[PDB]
């Protein structure tokens, strides 16, 4: 007698070759909030543990930043405070950096092509230390790229 | 210091599914694809039917084949897959017993006792990789109180 | 190489004087999503663990809402449904409730500047009393003002 509708969308970015997955299967969210505090004066870490999955478990996984990240105030362009990417245990940055099989530890992982899991932070802080930050909202983007190769 | 917070709701007064856990089902959900195994990580969820009436028998059924499709080249699909209360739904209909939805054993008057909704997707072959990009898909859940 | 880009949004709300953070660092939600019963006839309250974040704890923390907040139909604007929001076991409103810094337990925590936890509800009832809501999809907004005050 009653019909009950439900919508779910759903959604996949799907690449063939490489990508970064949490360790608990999921998809990596795209957008995440930093907290900070006016108590201790810094931002609590986003923390994550993912596994990469490849195709090709025999080749290099190169890990880089596309541009420096920066929170930028939303109202204010000159208003900013960087963002720090660490992902197993390295800084990345705009300069590549590349981890081998037995570094990501892929036999460990028990299926194969995905590597045991890694932590990433992604974090903040002021420009200068002892400086309160200026009241707003903030945005900016990591972009991560990774490249299998050779 | 000003902090917003939306807060949105979609009620049924007759019959809903909610989460096992008391929440309400997300609005939409993704879904993971590896390129190691060439398979998708399915969205699991335990779930209880909420209903005015615990002694009619509930039909579920999907409004239409649900697929993921290339947000920028319709050509290109997935199918989707789902599950709910043990049974592969389809566009027609399945009939879940009152009995067998174990209302009797929830302890709830009107709650169900749980059922897992599974949410899932393949490649079109298998064990060849798809294609590329950023897909998307709507699963539409009818569920109804028969008479 | 193949290379697959991979863009995280990130944000951040600064507030340098105070701020509510979820009791384990994380940001409040932006949005949170209430369940409808018609077996109990109730919405399902949203609650979470808060700590006050500050760079005075001497002071004591006033907090209201903006506006009275409402569940309202996304078709009708004439449909609103109370929303009722606590925190800190006190019901908030409009109108100005204080916090002594003593009752909320800045000397209690392990850290300086961060309050107890203190729990946040958000919960929402029909329109008229002892009558179901009609069917739809709701929406509103809980704005939630906290400033220090001596």
């Amino acid at each position: 007698h009653h019909h009950h509708e439900k919508n779910i969308t759903v959604t996949a970015s799907v690449d063939p070759v490489i990508d970064l997955l949490q360790a608990d299967g999921n998809a990596l969210p795209s957008a995440v909030k930093l907290a900070y505090s006016p108590a201790s004066k810094t931002f609590e870490s986003y923390r994550v543990m993912t596994q990469v999955h490849t195709n090709d478990a025999t080749k290099k996984v190169i890990v880089k930043l596309a541009d420096t990240p920066q929170l930028t105030d939303v109202l204010n362009s000159t208003v900013q405070m960087p963002i720090s990417v660490s992902w197993g245990g390295q800084v990345l940055s705009t300069t590549a950096k590349e981890f081998e099989a037995a570094a990501l530890g892929y036999s460990a992982s028990g299926v194969n092509g995905v590597s045991s899991s890694q932590e990433l932070v992604i974090s903040a802080a002021p420009k200068t230390a002892g400086t309160a930050p200026t009241a707003g909202n903030y945005s900016g983007v990591v972009s991560l790229v990774m490249t299998l190769g050779s």
